This record gives C-alpha cells, sequence and structure tokens, in this order.
C-alpha cells in the first residue's frame, strides 16, 4: 500500500495502480470541501434532532443533495485523469456509476471482503490483465483508523485470477487516512470496511465511474433542470445528460440520430463574445 | 442449420431451439396489416427516434408478446432485466448496393470477451413494411455463423441466404448472426423497421429522456422500463438505474389500471 502526495505525477499513480492495485492520494481534497458535502447532505435530509427538553426527506443522489458534490467533487481532475487513462483506450467515454455516503455506525461489525465489480455479470468474462469494470474513489471525512473501521485493502489481489478465494483477514492492510485523503479502489481490488469499535461515526463518501457502455447504478433523470444547467459539460456527461462516444466512435445514449444534449436543449458564445445580444 | 419460416402460433421453445441451432429465423405475420399501415403513416406525418415519432410504435409494437417472450428467455437467466437498445426505419432506395456483411454486436467492446455459447449481447427484430425479395435487397443471413468463434472471418457472399417476407413478417437477428442487406435492384424502395433489446446492464444506443412527459405516461409500465424510465433489476437482485436508493419511477412520480378506485 502506497501513500502519495497530491502532486504525484499521473504516470506514477497509474504505475502503482498497475502494480499494487490501490493507493491513497493524501490531501486529495481539502477538509473544507468534504465537510461542505456533509453539511449540504444534512441540510437536504433535515432529520429531526431533539433538543434537551420538550418544547425531512430520505437521502437521494449525492449530486442532488449536495451542490458541492455536483459542482466541485465530480470535476476533480485526479478522478478524470485516472479514469481517462483507465477506460479511455479500451472504451472511449466513461461516466458516473454511483456515489454513496460511507458512514460507519459505532459497533458495526466487519464488512465482508469483496471486489466492487462482483455485481457485473461480465466480470466472469474479464481477465485480470484487462481494464477494470469500475473504479471507486473513497474520500475520508473523519479520520480513517484501525479502530473506527477504516477500509482495509489487500495489495496485489487485483491480479488474482477469477474465482480465487477471498484474501485472509490477517493479510488485509488497513488504510489510515486523514480528512481529505482518498483511497483509490479499482473494481478488482479485494477490500472491506473494518469493525467500528469506537464511540464515534467513521464518516466519508465515494464517487465511482465505469465505461460508457455500462448502465450506471444511479440514474439522475429526476434531478431538476436548474441543477443540470449549473453542471459543467463534463459533469453533464458524467451524470447521463449527454451522448457518449465509444472507442470506435460509435455513439450510444443518443437522441434519435443526434445528441441527447441537443434534443433536450441543454450560452457559450454569449459569455465569450461581448457583442452577443445575450452576453 | 438452416433458415426457417414459422407461423405466429409456433411454441416458444421451438423458436428458442431454432435460435440456438440456427441463430436466426422468420416469424410470419408478426404484425397484422393494420399495424404495418399505421406505423408507416405516423412516421410520414412527423417527417430512428421511433418511439417519439409513432404512437403505434411506443404503445403497441414495444409491447409485442413475441419480443418479450424471446427477450426473457435470452437475457433473463444471466442478466435479469432487459431494455430497448435501438430502432430505426430500414429504407432501401432503388440502386443501393449490397451492405457489408456484419454482426450487430460488433460495436460492443465486450464482444471480444464473449464466447459463442454465452448469451447474446443484443437481439434485433426486423419487421417488413414492404415485401422483402432477393432482388429488392431483402436481408440475407448465414445460418450457424452465430456459433463461429470471435475474430472468425466474415461469411463469403455466396454463403448468405436471402430472407423472403411479406409485409408484417419479422426476421429475428441475434447480435451474433452475420447478415447484411442486399442490393435493391428493383424500381421500388424496400421498407422495413426494427426493434432491438439488450441486457439492462448495457447502455442503449438510444436515450429517450428527451421525450415529453405526457408521452411517457401513455406507455405501459413495461414499455416505460424498456425506454429507460424505470429502475432495472439484475439477475442477482441488485438494482441499477436507481434514483438515490429508491426506484427512479417513484422519484419522478411516473395498480391504477387494475383498481378503479385509484
Ligand atoms: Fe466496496
Ligand atoms: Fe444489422
Amino acid at each position: 500500500l502506497h501513500y502519495v502526495p497530491y502532486d504525484t505525477p499521473v504516470e506514477d499513480v497509474m504505475r502503482i495502480l498497475k502494480e499494487s492495485g490501490t493507493l491513497v492520494i493524501r490531501n486529495f481534497l481539502d477538509q473544507n470541501t468534504v465537510q461542505k458535502v456533509q453539511d449540504e447532505v444534512d441540510d437536504y435530509v433535515r432529520n429531526w434532532n431533539p433538543g434537551p427538553k420538550y418544547n425531512t426527506k430520505q437521502p437521494s443522489n449525492l449530486s442532488l443533495m449536495s451542490k458541492t458534490y455536483r459542482c466541485e467533487v465530480l470535476n476533480h481532475p485526479w478522478m478524470h485523469a485516472i479514469c481517462e487513462r483507465m477506460f479511455g483506450p479500451t472504451y472511449g467515454d466513461y461516466w458516473f456509476n454511483g456515489g454513496s455516503i460511507l458512514h460507519l455506525e459505532p459497533g458495526e461489525n466487519t464488512q465482508p471482503i469483496h471486489q466492487d465489480h462482483v455485481f457485473y455479470q461480465i466480470s466472469k468474462w474479464r481477465r485480470p490483465t484487462d481494464p477494470d469494470l469500475t473504479i471507486n474513489f473513497t474520500m475520508a471525512l473523519t479520520e480513517f483508523t484501525v479502530e473506527n473501521g477504516g477500509t482495509r485493502v489487500c495489495p496485489g489481489s487485483h491480479l488474482w485470477e477469477n474465482g480465487h478465494a477471498s484474501p485472509a483477514e490477517e493479510d488485509m492492510v488497513p488504510v489510515l487516512m486523514q480528512p481529505g485523503d482518498a483511497l483509490i479502489l479499482p473494481g478488482s481490488m479485494w477490500h472491506s470496511a473494518g469493525a467500528n469499535r469506537t464511540s464515534e461515526y467513521r464518516r466519508g463518501f465515494a464517487t465511482s465511474f465505469h465505461p460508457c457502455h455500462f448502465t450506471p447504478i444511479e440514474s439522475h433523470h429526476h434531478l431538476p433542470r436548474e441543477m443540470v444547467e449549473e453542471m459543467t459539460p463534463l459533469v453533464q456527461k458524467m451524470l447521463g445528460f449527454r451522448t457518449l462516444n465509444l472507442h470506435n466512435n460509435v455513439k450510444v445514449w443518443k437522441a434519435g440520430e443526434g445528441n441527447l444534449e441537443d434534443a433536450t436543449g441543454l450560452a457559450k458564445l454569449a459569455a465569450a463574445l461581448e457583442h452577443h445580444h445575450h452576453h
């Protein structure tokens, strides 16, 4: 397991991902940003917390509940640098798969050790040298420690052949992370969260991306149009509002024979040209 | 293996047996003449994107019991849910030359990983609007070529078997079946149109999120799932295409037909 600074060259990170199958990018995000995501999620769910004396929505997509998530986190250059080099040559485009809140409650037992691509039926056609089917970025809000259940990884196990037994608990390496660090988790890396034996939640959240030709865990078609229009064009494509280009330049997710973003009406020249009557 | 012409009332397991053995077949009178006429008229008034252009396509054709019976047995065991992939008008003008012989699943990067004994990546239903004759460019198939290993060379032009269809007949084209349109050496256009379906875990060629809400509410729940408006269930009870943790159709506010007090 490698812990690398934010300014590590991209080729070195992909090199380590190839060799060991995982790594941690310290200071992946500033503590400011990860805390803002948690704050915006709290403001969305609005769970009732009783005062000391007598005197709400269910959680949805992180891109819906958190403006910071859909405007800053999903534009993270480290996410797209790794995703472009991981899926690009084989699949062309990639897009957002799913993003979860990873809050470990005090007293929760150890998580089963698993690969994230296990629910892909086609993980049985893939060989360990092929590109991964998905990649997770797990960002710490609280500290990730041994006691509070920080994620454990088994380096090298991404090259294990298909059907290889799950790794042994003794050979699971805990990931120790400060707020803002991120654990890089390809879909083939064997991992699991540990037991939280402390009196406080282990907090954090994740993004994940996978090839454009695979159906994402989450749809974002229920999001209001005002949120979709404040997204960058890159994030609009990530969240399923734009046509995708395969490796062979065949298009999927099209609106008829044209692009989806054209049929839905999803400003550029007006901002650039001062003489545009909409500037 | 050979090309088979079977009637509408053929039992399903025979159709699947023929599909496994020969990789293709024709179901006669797949549509009646009314549907053949109605879809032609609706497209003309609008003039792919067939669900948007033809009310008969999205309300009746996409509910076709043969499509769902075949798709259930082809994709159900391995992937669970399936949904709409793409669909286009197949219009052949006089003088058009022969189409390159191809497999439809060729554009899936994961066709390289698949074995011929695995389930198909996609299936096409090519329905004739005009007659399909050998001289007007009727589709040609190569029965048994779906079982060739990947990277196998294309069939020779002489190994291709033309398909003959009256208006309303349908050719069933798994993604592994080598096929091509012929040259239209007649004086009248050869017309058809297609539906296609593929596993729920694969991204469709065509999105339908640009369709109007009132249009989507005309659809059946089944067709709503076909066209990307409902959460999909995998073979292993895992869900994809979900809204947060709930179903997409609940989050959009998409029983009511069964109970009159609803
Ligand atoms: Fe996981
Ligand atoms: Fe074709």
